[PDB]
């Protein structure tokens, strides 16, 4: 199954980070979320109730990205993956990519991040 | 077989959408279409009649994207996939990606959408 | 005097707009603010108290951009100009540019907007 | 007076051009329109009837850009300038920039064009 | 084997095309070439003679892209693939992607093209 | 008079440069040319013979940019300015901007260059 | 006199900033420097000794941008302006623009900064 | 396992290159590094000690990219791969992509490079 639903370049200002200074000042976190979902029925019917509502998916991502400051992006993505997989059965697998385009790293790069793929059980 | 024919960043202004307000004002819909086709003969011959005409493929996408307002992008992509697969036998499979870069979602992201892959039967 | 302080590509999701549908769904408003200020003293001293705090300027723009939905961008910019000019005497003139990159206009363009320049009295 | 109303990166597919081949195949024409207008009243009132409607301005540009194929971009811009200046008295001056990003010129450049500034009489 | 050598966004002005008008005026052709090559020896030694010279690969692409005007991009890519695979044994497979960002197609898209993958025999 | 004719992002690979190594390997030179010309007649008539032919202007720039390797960009721009001003009387003034996006300078920047404005005598 | 020499998008990682946390972690500072210089002689002669060496100008900017952490960007730009104006007499005026694309400001914008223009005495 | 840690668009100015002139003047080298790592524990715990520190990974890349000038990018990437795989056991495989956006190649392209994938033994 190669159908997917996606939300790209989502950006939130948060205060997560392992370094105290990080959590104090904050920074923009960019997030790409790709969900595995079979879209033929919804494509057949044309009824939103046959697919996953992205607005709902964005609010779920936002709630975690703009919430309690944690240390790792790995934690930020695991909570997102695990939260989308719970409330949605049509999502067979959730891929969450988080990027810190401006970390406390002395150099010139486009960004540093992680990406996790999590199947729905 | 890894040969493909493609049309990228296609953009149409339509009025599809589940919310009444959406259909009223409208918005730009971006579409990427990738077709699976064996291009060695056409590459051998150099005769357009040995490959698929993209102009024709674009008109087909345009006709659906600028037509009757439907609810889901899933419906918009299924009709595209199913319409390219019918009129072309050299297309072994059609991939349709639709993106709503500016949906009625309160936030900052690059865009939300879907992507369907459909083999030709 | 050619010194300036600036905030660029500021983006807020609001519900301003002359059309009912607009105010209902909303959209991203991009704002560029350029303030006329003599920066030699601050450049001489290196004391923030000798210049204008942009954070404060951004909060002021944000408060208006994310507040009560009004009709015109002209109103949105006049309130910004008039609000920065009041609380800051070092600002000799305020330029406010607002852009609706995705208005309810059926077409292909990069964006529509306005720009006002207002001297401090 | 430094207030302005603007429409940027407007893009239409037309068939204007001095060379026969040009008019036959066509190409994308990008247009930037900047109008001089005093926006304090509209900024004061918040009444669209105190400013110029861009939708109307875009339709006017579109009608000329997607109409009868002419030779020069200079003609395309003079008709735009002269047409916006007639139907709108609040526009004290109209600036029209047209760009041929892909002309029949053998080389590598970002685009070729013209720009005219026309006061309202 | 996942090592690759690549040349991206290569751009040439040519006159290929099925339509007479096309061949007359011309247009920019963008080309991405990705070659499959085992790079551990060259990575071990650091001797250019243990890998494929891209300059040579670019000249080969250029010679075909700026040569005799043909009809299909499929022909343009097959000649490239077949020409790189002949003169280089370390290339186990050649992928050639050609894009017509501005074809004679009346619309708004980022570009139309093809992509062929060809193993070295 | 605020009318202008322009050619932007023109790019040529040359070997100009004060350092021997520079002239040996070469580099891409980006050029923006803006000419002052009154376009109302051409806008009135629609006759190319009432304006300046950009193709001709591009060939003139190309001939100098892809010719004999000189030392300074200042020399490269003065020859361009002086060559466009001679063969065209409708050009009241020529502005030439040249950019070395990748000079032998150890650092991270978008580019270094010069810009000359030259009136037609 | 409208001739200019320029260095754009220069980027350095520094630790300047009014807030302790800022100086601790650091951030990228983008700098645009535009110098007023008459380039006809250098354009006439083609002798680097008749113009200003940008490499030298970049090293001067770099030395200040990558040096002792100060509070204001206003101080960072005044030292740059004042340092280029001293060692170069052909520079009639120096414009320095500094941008903090990622300041400790909770929001979505492209960047905040200042710009100073300083004549050479 | 599809989890990954990444560093993108990393840019260093070096003097590597097979041609003498290259090593003399230098150029910007862009590097993308993608490491295979299982991130569920770190995602579970939220303890940096359960994942790989990118800062450390960037310093390792920087040390090699800004060190002794070598001939091939293949050598530059093999040393990076082999150096990250040694000091980190959680990295099951390292992918290193290096790009020369501005090589001594006479033409117009976006960049030339290589990419190596190396498993950790
Ligand atoms: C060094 N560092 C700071 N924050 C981090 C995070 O969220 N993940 C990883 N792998 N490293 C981090
Ligand atoms: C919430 N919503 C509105 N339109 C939609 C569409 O076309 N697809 C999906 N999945 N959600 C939509
Ligand atoms: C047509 N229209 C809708 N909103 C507008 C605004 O804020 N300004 C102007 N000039 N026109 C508008
Ligand atoms: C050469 N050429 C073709 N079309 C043109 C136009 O519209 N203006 C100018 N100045 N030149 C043109
Ligand atoms: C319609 N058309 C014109 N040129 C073409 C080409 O090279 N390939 C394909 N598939 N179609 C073309
Ligand atoms: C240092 N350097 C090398 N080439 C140059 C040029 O063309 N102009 C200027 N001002 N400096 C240069
Ligand atoms: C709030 N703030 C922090 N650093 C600053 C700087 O350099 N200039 C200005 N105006 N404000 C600053
Ligand atoms: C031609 N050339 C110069 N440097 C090179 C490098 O690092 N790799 C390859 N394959 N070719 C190179």
């Amino acid at each position: 199954m190669q159908d997917t639903i996606f939300l790209k370049g989502m950006r939130f200002y948060g205060y997560h980070g392992a370094l105290s200074a990080e959590n104090e000042i904050g920074q923009i976190f960019k997030v790409d979320v790709t969900l595995k979902v079979d879209l033929s029925e919804a494509g057949r019917t044309d009824n939103v109730i046959d697919t996953v509502h992205y607005g709902e998916v964005f609010e779920e991502v936002k709630s975690i990205m703009e919430g309690k400051a944690v240390n790792l992006l790995e934690h930020l993505a695991e909570r997102i993956a695990n939260r989308i997989n719970s409330q949605y059965n049509r999502v067979m697998e959730t891929k969450v990519r988080i990027t810190k385009e401006n970390p406390p790293i002395p150099g010139h790069y486009d960004g540093v991040g992680i990406e996790i793929v999590r199947e729905n059980k």
